[PDB]
């Protein structure tokens, strides 16, 4: 048994629930919440801007000197931060950014580092700002993760189309 309330149960191991990942992680406290990050762990917008805002900018600083002493993470890839106020730990996770050009194959890749978490909340990787089909990336997960995911959707409208259209 775990904290997570009023998730739709998709599969065996994949959750969904339309919500604020912001306030969720606030609300459960989980082992691991991931963050959709980008290479450099630049957390301007999108889910990455806000979780970096609710930690009241300590996940930047943090970043910045994972990113002095390692370098940029791989499209793909991922590293084990703080999880702050927010969780144990944040899993940041890069899927590729469809407004820079990055190849959609690398979505199955950036899912795979779920694997190695029992138990996370997570936003749909590469959808919102970096352009790719929610739709598609909710079944890369569903096809992809073993472990067991709570999904947050903030749009109420795209959680409904995701649910209404899921095979
Ligand atoms: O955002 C998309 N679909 C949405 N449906 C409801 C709310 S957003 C999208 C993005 C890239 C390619 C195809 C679709």
């Amino acid at each position: 048994v775990n904290s997570f309330s009023g998730y739709l149960k998709l599969t065996d191991n994949v959750y969904i629930k339309n919500a604020d990942i912001v306030e969720e992680a606030k609300k459960v406290k989980p082992t691991v919440v991931v963050n959709a990050a980008n290479v450099y762990l630049k957390h301007g917008g999108g889910v990455a801007g806000a979780l970096n805002k609710a930690t009241n900018n300590a996940m930047q600083v943090e970043s910045d000197d994972y990113i002095a002493t390692n370098g940029p993470l791989k499209v793909g890839g991922s590293c084990v931060l703080s999880g702050h106020n927010l969780a144990k730990h944040c899993l940041h996770v890069v899927g590729p950014n469809v407004n820079k050009g990055e190849d959609i194959q690398l979505l199955k890749s950036a899912y795979e580092n779920f694997n190695q978490h029992e138990v996370l909340l997570a936003p749909l990787l590469s959808a919102g700002i970096f352009g790719a089909d929610p739709i598609h990336s909710l079944r890369v997960c569903v096809d992809t993760v073993r472990t067991n995911v709570y999904l947050a959707v903030f749009d109420k409208n795209l959680y409904d189309k995701l649910v209404s259209s899921f095979l």
